[PDB]
């Protein structure tokens, strides 16, 4: 089930990791330039979605806010989060939010090209990133409005 | 996670239901021209996948053998689970296989365009269609191969 309350086209928010408490943020320079955070608020870590229509119809490009930089999540090669410019060229750019099973107010960050989820934990490297397989609670996320 | 032993593209197979044992039926006349059946095996029973790309990659166009119609599975208006002619001219035509999160042998039928999944059940009319929300056990499909 696609998470019930996504953010309007165009409204900016932060991405917050349920359990950990860190944001993600997305900058153009100084790697990792995709990763979590745990400081104070910055613009690098606002987003918007562009909302997919035709084929993309249920999936979103997660833009940043001060560079206009798209998310991508990738199994390819590293770096497997990242950002790139414009507004969602490669099909790995484009995300579904999944609806938590046991909770409704969370849910994964989902990548349909690459079949994976991004993830926030505090314990192995890389502490944050993306994962092909089962359901972890690591993996939930809330939209946290600006 | 996607279902790891897809069948190769034009690779002939029926769709089980895990639990009823039941099987998809694609005809071309008499409603409803898609639903589940059970007794001896008949030519309409039969489908290809299409593999989608692209903006697809990870999807799959449904298609039977003797009438070349894809399934689509919709919530707009009925029949919500039904055919067309084509090789998946419609988003609604695209279905992705997810393997189940607790018995890696089954799939759910996902169709990403109407965030619905396919179900066969003995319980409730209707006993075939498709639905939104909890994952429940009749909702899990075999590839039979043929
Ligand atoms: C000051 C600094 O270099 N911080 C980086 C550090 O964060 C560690 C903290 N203990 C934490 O709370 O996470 O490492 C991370 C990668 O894990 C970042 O690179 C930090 O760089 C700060 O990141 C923010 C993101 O909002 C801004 O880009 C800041 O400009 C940057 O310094
Ligand atoms: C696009 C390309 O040739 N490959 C990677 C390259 O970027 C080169 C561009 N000319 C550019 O952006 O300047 O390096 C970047 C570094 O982040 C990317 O990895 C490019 O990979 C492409 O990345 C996208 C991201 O959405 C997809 O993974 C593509 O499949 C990949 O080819
Ligand atoms: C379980 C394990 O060996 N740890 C990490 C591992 O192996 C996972 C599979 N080989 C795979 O499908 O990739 O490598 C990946 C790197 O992407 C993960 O870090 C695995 O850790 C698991 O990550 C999830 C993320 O949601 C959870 O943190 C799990 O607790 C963790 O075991």
């Amino acid at each position: 089930v696609n998470f019930p309350n996504i953010p309007a086209e165009g409204v900016q928010f932060r991405l917050r990791a349920r359990d950990t408490g860190y944001v993600i943020y997305s900058r153009t320079e100084n790697p990792p330039l995709v990763w979590q955070y745990n400081g104070p608020p910055y613009d690098d870590q606002l987003f918007t979605l562009i909302y997919g229509t035709g084929p993309r119809k249920n999936l979103y490009a997660i833009k940043s806010v001060p560079n206009g930089r798209v998310l991508f999540s990738r199994t390819s090669a590293s770096p497997y989060v990242g950002n790139i410019a414009g507004d969602g060229t490669y099909n790995d750019n484009w995300f579904q939010f999944i609806q938590d099973d046991n909770d409704p107010n969370s849910f994964r960050i989902y990548n349909l090209a690459s079949d994976t989820v991004l993830y926030s934990r505090t314990t192995a490297d890389p502490k944050f990133g993306n994962f092909t397989g089962a359901k972890y609670d690591d993996q939930l996320w809330h939209f946290e409005l600006v």
